[PDB]
């Protein structure tokens, strides 16, 4: 096993540290496997992924279908921070009936913060 993270594995273990919707328990789990084995990065990144998508939090039964679109789209647009995101949705929480216009501001900054 390698010794130390290259580019690569220092990416996933990034991503990992900031996946919002892991528990604690997946969390730990996944940055002591990326130390244990870096070369399993690909594999075990994906895996917390597909983790963090499924955790996402639900969206309220009294959400017509425009406002759960909003809703799911804002909490995986990919480039935002938690801080960003959880902006959204808390306004969104507080007044679904806007879940519009936050869709709107959420894609931009994301768009806007997109990497190349």
């Amino acid at each position: 096993a390698d010794n130390k993270f290259n580019k690569e594995q220092q990416n996933a273990w990034y991503e990992i540290l900031h996946l919002p919707n892991l528990n604690e328990e997946q969390r730990n789990g996944f940055i002591q496997s990326l130390k244990d084995d870096p070369s399993q990065s690909a594999n075990l990144l994906a895996e917390a992924k597909k983790l963090n998508d499924a955790q996402a939090p639900k969206a309220d039964n009294k959400f017509n279908k425009e406002q759960q679109n909003a809703w799911y789209e804002i909490l995986h647009l990919p480039n935002l921070n938690e801080e960003q995101r959880n902006g959204f949705i808390q306004s969104l929480k507080d007044d679904p009936s806007q879940s519009a216009n936050l869709l709107a501001e959420a894609k931009k900054l994301n768009d806007a913060q997109a990497p190349k």
